């Protein structure tokens, strides 16, 4: 092992990756710190641990990384006043206070919204200051999402800066710097909720449950890899993984590096389409390597019968090593099956799991789970079909109104989830309308179930904050595999006494003129909620009419060029039909 941890990662990372995974940890930690004092406890961490470079048996040099970085927080932290309950993590030493740090990680930070400057203003301020331009967006985003993945976030850390490095030369800036904004946007947002998945099972499913994802994956992404490659893969994926879950920035970015590593010095053995981002830097090449395309698996794979029915050593082999056989299982399976969603593969290899279970202990096994195969059908039939019929409907109502559809249907299921979750969450799914029923069919699976998995979640980790329904706490708690179909079969909560009315909810103001269409349009979402929440019985039929009503008041008042009085009568109309009943 390593005379000094901190020598030993500021050297394999670099001064300047460092700083930023260092004010990460730090932002992700104590997400309602200014900007100004983590930049400050940043720099006093990296001049210390440039001591310990030039000398590793200087005095705290042999400390963790832990107890460096947790002591340094806490010169911050330990203000209960201006912080609160995060003052009970300093009073701890590690590694009880790193677990107590864990523990308090916000999902929903009441954070102000980021509004975003004017392209002529933001541009001032990048070529003004580059570095503390780029280590603000770096702590804002890491503030706002604490399980955002560290690495990917300097890959997010260097595209920004690119960003603005080029479009605050060109001739129109907007043009150039909005839409690239935009998309870093979406795909920062989908990252995020990509890495509290990976986190949320980690975490609360155990390494286990995380190995046996990454082998369907990975099986999936690199099918002409051998189950040795692929296992490797995964081992050395988990650690990575659960060490950024763990808040182990430093060694999970080096770890990854690692990895990334070792995938393109063996890549004839992993798969053929790695050739590309090989040659990439270091962050985009890590990047590439994550998101890319399935390998072509090679041609006439055999039917898997033989080492997993057929074989007289199949009950043998089972009980000899259950889990690399299992694995073995899966990644037989899954790379037969790019077209299979990863949670539809992890179902197939617990029915076979289970039914070893029972069979290895019957009088002849074989004849116990002989058709077991034949069991999977209906198994692979029903995410089939949802997605079909989903997507059918997605087809004739459009992004938007899909939406609302989801979000009526979902309010009277639940109707005591926090609105603001409601209405994300169903804009979320409403999300994987577009961006999978525009596939061909094999292909539509694991986009749209796979995305699904992220987005309940984020249903499950934002619930799980201040619980208010029993039933999504069931689902949230009861698998990880069988969270779609326990949402699914989530029946209108007719136990739920309606909400009051106020006019506040559904009285509007005149800076509903100045949001974007999409900003108005979950405004509208969010009265939508509201409504079902008032009259839960309400029919589709009399929704439309409010909300096409909703619409067109939006429409007339802010062309009614008067004194708010448009949105102050029209919230009258709702205040005397209400105060009369
Ligand atoms: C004017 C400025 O505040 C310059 S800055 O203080 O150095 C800064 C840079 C990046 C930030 F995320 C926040 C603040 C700025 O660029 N703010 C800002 C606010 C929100 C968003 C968003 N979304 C952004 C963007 F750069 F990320 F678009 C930038």
């Amino acid at each position: 092992a390593h005379k000094s941890e901190v020598a030993h990662r500021f050297k394999d990372l670099g001064e300047e990756n460092f700083k930023a995974l260092v004010l990460i940890a730090f932002a992700q930690y104590l997400q309602q710190c200014p900007f100004e004092d983590h930049v400050k406890l940043v720099n006093e961490v990296t001049e210390f641990a440039k001591t310990c470079v030039a000398d590793e048996s200087a005095e705290n040099c042999d400390k963790s990384l832990h107890t460096l970085f947790g002591d340094k927080l806490c010169t911050v932290a330990t203000l209960r006043e201006t912080y609160g309950e995060m003052a009970d993590c300093c009073a701890k030493q590690e590694p009880e206070r790193n677990e107590c740090f864990l523990q308090h990680k916000d999902d929903n930070p009441n954070l102000p919204r980021l509004v975003r400057p004017e392209v002529d203003v933001m541009c001032t301020a990048f070529h003004d200051n580059e570095e503390t331009f780029l280590k603000k967006y770096l702590y804002e985003i890491a503030r706002r999402h604490p399980y955002f993945y560290a690495p990917e976030l300097l890959f997010f850390a260097k595209r920004y800066k690119a960003a603005f490095t080029e479009c605050c030369q060109a001739a129109d800036k907007a043009a150039c710097l909005l839409p690239k904004l935009d998309e870093l946007r979406d795909e920062g947002k989908a990252s995020s909720a990509k890495q509290r998945l990976k986190c949320a099972s980690l975490q609360k499913f155990g390494e286990r449950a995380f190995k046996a994802w990454a082998v369907a994956r990975l099986s999936q992404r690199f099918p002409k890899a051998e189950f040795a490659e692929v296992s490797k893969l995964v081992t050395d994926l988990t650690k990575v993984h659960t060490e950024c879950c763990h808040g182990d920035l430093l060694e999970c970015a080096d770890d990854r590096a690692d990895l990334a590593k070792y995938i393109c010095e063996n890549q004839d053995s992993i798969s053929s389409k790695l050739k590309e981002c090989c040659e990439k830097p270091l962050l985009e090449k890590s990047h590439c390597i994550a998101e890319v395309e399935n390998d072509e698996m090679p041609a006439d794979l055999p039917s898997l019968a033989a080492d997993f029915v057929e074989s007289k050593d199949v009950c043998k082999n089972y009980a000899e090593a259950k889990d690399v056989f299992l694995g073995m299982f899966l990644y037989e399976y899954a790379r037969r099956h790019p077209d299979y969603s990863v949670v539809l593969l992890l179902r197939l290899a617990k029915t076979y799991e289970t039914t070893l279970e029972k069979c290895c202990a019957a009088a002849d096994p074989h004849e116990c789970y002989a058709k077991v195969f034949d069991e999977f059908k209906p198994l692979v039939e029903e995410p089939q079909n949802l997605i079909k019929q989903n997507c059918e409907l997605f087809e004739q109502l459009g992004e938007y109104k899909f939406q609302n559809a989801l979000l009526v249907r979902y309010t009277k299921k639940v109707p005591q989830v926090s609105t603001p979750t409601l209405v994300e969450v169903s804009r979320n799914l409403g999300k994987v309308g577009s961006k999978c029923c525009k596939h061909p069919e094999a292909k539509r699976m694991p986009c749209a179930e796979d995305y699904l998995s992220v987005v309940l979640n984020q249903l499950c980790v934002l619930h799980e904050k201040t619980p208010v329904s029993d039933r999504v706490t069931k689902c949230c708690t009861e698998s990880l595999v069988n969270r779609r179909p326990c949402f699914s079969a989530l029946e209108v909560d007719e136990t739920y006494v309606p909400k009051e009315f106020n006019a506040e909810t559904f009285t509007f103001h005149a800076d509903i003129c100045t949001l974007s269409e999409k900003e108005r349009q979950i405004k509208k979402q969010t009265a939508l909620v509201e409504l079902v929440k008032h009259k839960p019985k309400a029919t589709k039929e009399q929704l439309k009419a409010v909300m096409d009503d909703f619409a067109a008041f939006v429409e007339k008042c802010c062309k009614a060029d008067d004194k708010e009085t448009c949105f102050a009568e029209e919230g009258k109309k709702l205040v005397a039909a209400s105060q009369a009943a």
